[PDB]
């Protein structure tokens, strides 16, 4: 399999929407750049804020569209493009809806799932990278999707989402070696302490 080469936080740009649920794509890949000391750097040409370095033995490129969440093909496109990065080693890290916090899955290919990041995305490079779906809950009801997605978790609901989020960043290695099917296995198994 394709090692994974370029590692993708889907959010929103400024300090009012950092702490949104929406977010949590950039909660992951800021702590992983963070745990490996590959600095994050305003990258205006690609739309967004990026780094590389080495991650486990391999070199990675790491990835914030500041294109707002509905635009992010606007960064991740060309970004990608540039550096010949097929989909295959390409991971993206998103909020997920449909899953609990504390719930965490890997997921090969598919569609969008309503997601209006992935929905910038996959027109453009189609559907086959991987996704870190890490779950923030539904709110009930389609009205008050836009509330809860662009909310904070209350405390309760962030440490689970944390706890899924560290689980994943201590898979990150099997990724970037190209052991996905290991990764999944291990990754999808989560359950909080």
């Amino acid at each position: 399999m394709s090692n994974i080469s370029l590692i993708v936080g889907l959010g929103n740009p400024g300090s009012e929407y950092a702490q949104t649920r929406h977010n949590a794509g950039f909660w992951f890949v800021e702590q992983l750049a963070d745990k490996y000391g590959i600095t994050l750097k305003n990258d205006p040409k690609f739309h967004g804020i990026s780094g590389r370095g080495n991650i486990e033995g391999h070199d990675v490129r790491l990835l914030l569209p500041m294109t707002y969440m509905n635009r992010s093909g606007q960064s991740v496109v060309p970004f990608s493009k540039f550096y010949q990065i097929a989909p295959e080693a390409i991971l993206i890290a998103h909020d997920e809806l449909d899953m609990n916090p504390g719930v965490i899955r890997l997921k090969t290919g598919g569609g969008h799932g309503g997601h209006n990041g992935l929905r910038d995305i996959v027109p453009h490079i189609g559907p086959n990278f991987h996704r870190l779906r890490i779950g923030i809950g539904h709110p009930g009801s389609k009205e008050r999707v836009s509330g809860h997605v662009l909310g904070k978790a209350p405390s309760n609901e962030q440490s689970l989402m944390d706890g899924a989020i560290d689980h994943a960043l201590s898979k990150v290695k099997l990724l970037v070696q190209g052991q996905v099917p290991q990764a999944m296995n291990q990754i999808n198994a989560y359950k909080p302490a």
